[PDB]
């Protein structure tokens, strides 16, 4: 599923992401935009052989099992395929663990490079939340 901007903001808020670990809703929408272009089905291979999955491009190196990332962990305790659903619940629950892991939203490279320090409120502007 390809989410609309406000549609995803609302779903994220409903799943508890708004101000989660101090990160306003716009930060999450911005991260999703640049990670997956709001596409729940997005997958991308990394050079180390891991794969990024879903709306928030969660990495099989640490967070989910895809059975093809040697030596990797599965800290969210889920198959990576569960991160590709039209329902964002699994991605959001895993994201909560990731953003609590120590480096905050810097874990998402696109967030750090494209969202961090910017006017992220613009991502929820106009949205009926
Ligand atoms: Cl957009
Ligand atoms: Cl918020
Ligand atoms: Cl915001
Ligand atoms: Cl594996
Ligand atoms: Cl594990
Ligand atoms: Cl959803
Ligand atoms: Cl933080
Ligand atoms: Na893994």
């Amino acid at each position: 599923k390809v989410f609309g901007r406000c549609e995803l903001a609302a779903a994220m808020k409903r799943h508890g992401l708004d101000n989660y670990r101090g990160y306003s809703l716009g930060n999450w929408v911005c991260a999703a935009k640049f990670e997956s272009n709001f596409n729940t089905q997005a997958t991308n291979r990394n050079t180390d052989g891991s794969t990024d999955y879903g709306i928030l491009q969660i990495n099989s190196r640490w967070w989910c099992n895809d059975g093809r990332t040697p030596g990797s962990r599965n800290l969210c305790n889920i198959p990576c395929s569960a991160l590709l659903s039209s329902d964002i619940t699994a991605s959001v629950n895993c994201a909560k663990k990731i953003v609590s892991d120590g480096n905050g939203m810097n874990a998402w490279v696109a967030w750090r490079n494209r969202c961090k320090g910017t006017d992220v409120q613009a991502w929820i502007r106009g949205c009926r939340l």
